């Protein structure tokens, strides 16, 4: 199955720069636990944002242009990206907006973090209708000494 995992601030704004509001320790821990030892598909700009391969995961980068880092696996289409994952239980799509838009219709699961912070951004998680998805896990969390904003985790399964 294909899953999307994303962290959404207000208005569905997304980002993966190492700065607030995208570096909440609780969300980094959630991302690690739900992606470890699974292939991760990302777009070229998300690859540039992360700045290095994610350890313990097969890293698959979407780009229309030849790859620029042989440590990871580069593909030129959605179908190629999926094929590069092989026969595995779960493929994790980790961004960004353009990539989420294409894989959302192919996804069986959504792993969403909602962050109670306003941030300016040009990129958003795609709109989806809660109607087509069943919430199978949900937990709200307050801000604390490690996490400067409140946030919530949910896992949604396609009905
Ligand atoms: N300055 C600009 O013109 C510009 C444009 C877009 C994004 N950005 C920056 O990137 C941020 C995030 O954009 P984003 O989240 O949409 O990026 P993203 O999804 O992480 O990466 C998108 C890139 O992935 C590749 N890609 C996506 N779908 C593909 C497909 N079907 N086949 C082949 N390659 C595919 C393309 O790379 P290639 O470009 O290598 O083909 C595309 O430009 C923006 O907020 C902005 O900071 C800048
Ligand atoms: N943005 C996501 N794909 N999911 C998510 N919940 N948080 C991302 C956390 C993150 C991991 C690695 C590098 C930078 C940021
Ligand atoms: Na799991």
């Amino acid at each position: 199955m294909i899953s999307l995992i994303a962290a959404l601030a207000v208005d569905r704004v997304i980002g993966m720069e190492n700065a607030m509001p995208w570096n909440l320790p609780a969300d980094l821990a959630w991302f690690k636990r739900n992606t470890l030892n699974k292939p991760v598909i990302m777009g070229r700009h998300t690859w540039e944002s992360i700045g290095r391969p994610l350890p313990g995961r097969k890293n698959i980068i979407l780009s229309s242009q030849p790859g620029t880092d042989d440590r990871v696996t580069w593909v030129k289409s959605v179908d190629e990206a999926i094929a590069a994952c092989g026969d595995v239980p779960e493929i994790m799509v980790i961004g960004g907006g353009r990539v989420y838009e294409q894989f959302l219709p192919k996804a069986q699961k959504l792993y969403l973090t909602h962050i109670d912070a306003e941030v300016e951004g040009d990129t958003h998680f795609p709109d989806y209708e809660p109607d087509d998805w069943e919430s199978v896990f949900s937990e709200f969390h307050d801000a604390d000494a490690q996490n400067s904003h409140s946030y919530c985790f949910e896992i949604l399964e396609r009905r």
